[PDB]
Protein backbone atom coordinates (compact mmCIF):
# COMPACT_ATOMS: atom_id res chain seq x y z
CA UNK A 1 0.00 0.00 0.00
CA UNK A 2 0.88 3.89 -1.03
CA UNK A 3 -0.85 6.67 0.71
CA UNK A 4 -0.24 10.39 -0.91
CA UNK A 5 -0.92 12.83 1.12
CA UNK A 6 -2.25 15.63 -0.94
CA UNK A 7 -3.54 19.52 0.44
CA UNK A 8 -6.95 17.92 -0.16
CA UNK A 9 -6.67 14.90 2.39
CA UNK A 10 -5.26 11.24 2.04
CA UNK A 11 -5.10 9.16 -1.35
CA UNK A 12 -4.60 5.09 -0.24
CA UNK A 13 -4.02 2.91 -3.32
CA UNK A 14 -2.58 -1.02 -3.67
CA UNK A 15 -0.39 -1.52 -5.94
CA UNK A 16 -0.92 -4.37 -8.39
CA UNK A 17 2.52 -6.10 -7.96
CA UNK A 18 1.72 -9.25 -10.29
CA UNK A 19 0.43 -7.45 -13.19
CA UNK A 20 2.52 -4.62 -13.64
CA UNK A 21 5.64 -5.73 -11.75
CA UNK A 22 8.27 -3.29 -13.88
CA UNK A 23 5.47 -0.15 -13.36
CA UNK A 24 5.05 -1.00 -9.77
CA UNK A 25 8.74 -1.22 -8.70
CA UNK A 26 9.46 2.21 -10.60
CA UNK A 27 6.58 4.02 -9.12
CA UNK A 28 7.50 2.82 -5.33
CA UNK A 29 11.28 3.42 -5.81
CA UNK A 30 9.86 7.31 -6.89
CA UNK A 31 8.06 6.97 -3.67
CA UNK A 32 10.57 6.07 -1.38
CA UNK A 33 13.23 8.78 -3.07
CA UNK A 34 10.70 11.43 -2.33
CA UNK A 35 10.32 11.95 -5.95
CA UNK A 36 6.88 13.04 -5.42
CA UNK A 37 7.22 14.87 -2.94
CA UNK A 38 5.94 18.46 -3.52
CA UNK A 39 4.88 17.70 -7.33
CA UNK A 40 1.00 18.44 -8.15
CA UNK A 41 -1.80 17.41 -10.33
CA UNK A 42 -0.90 19.32 -13.24
CA UNK A 43 -3.76 17.70 -15.31
CA UNK A 44 -7.32 17.86 -14.20
CA UNK A 45 -10.39 16.81 -16.41
CA UNK A 46 -13.64 15.98 -14.71
CA UNK A 47 -15.12 13.32 -16.25
CA UNK A 48 -12.10 11.87 -17.39
CA UNK A 49 -8.86 11.52 -15.05
CA UNK A 50 -6.56 13.26 -13.07
CA UNK A 51 -2.78 13.72 -13.67
CA UNK A 52 0.04 14.26 -11.92
CA UNK A 53 3.88 13.14 -9.87
CA UNK A 54 5.50 15.35 -12.67
CA UNK A 55 5.67 18.65 -11.92
CA UNK A 56 6.52 21.38 -9.03
CA UNK A 57 4.44 24.25 -8.03
CA UNK A 58 4.76 26.62 -11.35
CA UNK A 59 5.17 23.94 -13.50
CA UNK A 60 8.74 22.89 -13.07
CA UNK A 61 9.37 19.51 -14.78
CA UNK A 62 11.30 17.14 -12.35
CA UNK A 63 14.58 15.53 -13.43
CA UNK A 64 12.97 11.84 -14.07
CA UNK A 65 14.93 8.17 -14.83
CA UNK A 66 14.95 6.78 -17.93
CA UNK A 67 11.08 4.79 -19.26
CA UNK A 68 9.73 2.24 -18.84
CA UNK A 69 8.42 -0.64 -20.56
CA UNK A 70 4.37 -0.36 -21.34
CA UNK A 71 3.05 -3.58 -19.36
CA UNK A 72 -0.85 -2.68 -20.59
CA UNK A 73 -1.06 -5.96 -22.15
CA UNK A 74 -1.68 -6.45 -18.83
CA UNK A 75 -5.41 -7.01 -19.32
CA UNK A 76 -6.52 -4.59 -16.46
CA UNK A 77 -8.57 -1.80 -17.33
CA UNK A 78 -8.54 1.93 -16.92
CA UNK A 79 -12.11 1.56 -14.68
CA UNK A 80 -12.94 3.71 -12.00
CA UNK A 81 -10.15 4.59 -9.43
CA UNK A 82 -7.24 3.02 -11.22
CA UNK A 83 -3.92 4.20 -11.62
CA UNK A 84 -2.50 4.17 -14.73
CA UNK A 85 1.02 5.57 -15.81
CA UNK A 86 0.94 8.70 -18.20
CA UNK A 87 3.19 8.89 -21.14
CA UNK A 88 3.83 10.32 -24.92
CA UNK A 89 3.07 9.09 -28.01
CA UNK A 90 5.65 6.30 -27.17
CA UNK A 91 4.10 3.60 -25.44
CA UNK A 92 7.27 3.08 -23.17
CA UNK A 93 8.20 6.34 -23.10
CA UNK A 94 6.19 6.84 -19.32
CA UNK A 95 8.45 7.87 -16.66
CA UNK A 96 7.18 9.09 -12.99
CA UNK A 97 3.69 11.01 -14.42
CA UNK A 98 0.36 8.69 -13.61
CA UNK A 99 -3.26 9.38 -13.49
CA UNK A 100 -6.45 7.97 -11.68
CA UNK A 101 -9.33 7.32 -13.92
CA UNK A 102 -12.59 9.20 -12.29
CA UNK A 103 -14.86 7.30 -14.89
CA UNK A 104 -14.57 4.04 -16.82
CA UNK A 105 -12.29 5.08 -19.66
CA UNK A 106 -12.32 2.37 -21.84
CA UNK A 107 -10.83 3.98 -24.40
CA UNK A 108 -7.18 3.76 -23.02
CA UNK A 109 -7.69 0.28 -22.43
CA UNK A 110 -4.45 -1.78 -24.53
CA UNK A 111 -6.52 -3.48 -27.35
CA UNK A 112 -2.85 -4.69 -29.28
CA UNK A 113 0.89 -3.87 -29.45
CA UNK A 114 1.15 -0.90 -31.99
CA UNK A 115 1.04 2.88 -31.75
CA UNK A 116 -2.72 3.44 -31.62
CA UNK A 117 -3.60 -0.15 -29.49
CA UNK A 118 -1.07 0.21 -26.61
CA UNK A 119 -2.93 2.09 -24.17
CA UNK A 120 -2.44 2.85 -21.02
CA UNK A 121 -0.70 0.73 -18.17
CA UNK A 122 -3.14 0.44 -14.93
CA UNK A 123 -0.92 -0.78 -12.33
CA UNK A 124 -2.64 -0.22 -9.35
CA UNK A 125 -5.92 1.31 -7.43
CA UNK A 126 -7.68 3.27 -4.75
CA UNK A 127 -8.74 1.32 -1.72
CA UNK A 128 -9.62 4.57 0.46
CA UNK A 129 -10.09 8.19 -0.57
CA UNK A 130 -11.95 8.50 -3.60
CA UNK A 131 -13.84 10.93 -1.77
CA UNK A 132 -10.38 13.31 -2.14
CA UNK A 133 -10.06 12.06 -6.12
CA UNK A 134 -13.51 13.22 -6.25
CA UNK A 135 -13.00 16.55 -4.66
CA UNK A 136 -9.66 16.77 -6.65
CA UNK A 137 -11.43 15.89 -10.03
CA UNK A 138 -13.65 19.09 -9.26
CA UNK A 139 -11.22 21.98 -9.28
CA UNK A 140 -11.05 25.15 -11.45
CA UNK A 141 -8.53 24.74 -13.76
CA UNK A 142 -7.12 26.94 -16.57
CA UNK A 143 -4.12 27.60 -18.99
CA UNK A 144 -0.49 27.68 -17.86
CA UNK A 145 2.08 27.87 -20.68
CA UNK A 146 1.34 25.07 -23.51
CA UNK A 147 -0.54 23.08 -20.16
CA UNK A 148 -4.43 23.12 -19.92
CA UNK A 149 -6.49 22.00 -17.66
CA UNK A 150 -3.91 23.15 -14.74
CA UNK A 151 -5.85 23.90 -11.66
CA UNK A 152 -6.11 27.54 -10.43
CA UNK A 153 -4.82 26.90 -6.80
CA UNK A 154 -2.20 23.46 -6.65
CA UNK A 155 -3.37 20.59 -5.71
CA UNK A 156 -0.05 19.55 -4.08
CA UNK A 157 0.75 16.00 -3.03
CA UNK A 158 2.96 17.11 0.00
CA UNK A 159 4.66 12.99 0.29
CA UNK A 160 4.04 9.44 0.18
CA UNK A 161 4.02 6.68 3.16
CA UNK A 162 4.41 3.35 2.21
CA UNK A 163 2.57 0.57 4.42
CA UNK A 164 3.62 -2.86 3.99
Amino acid sequence: MVTFHTNHGDIVIKTFDDKAPETVKNFLDYCREGFYNNTIFHRVINGFMIQGGGFEPGMKQKATKEPIKNEANNGLKNTRGTLAMARTQAPHSATAQFFINVVDNDFLNFSGESLQGWGYCVFAEVVDGMDVVDKIKGVATGRSGMHQDVPKEDVIIESVTVSE
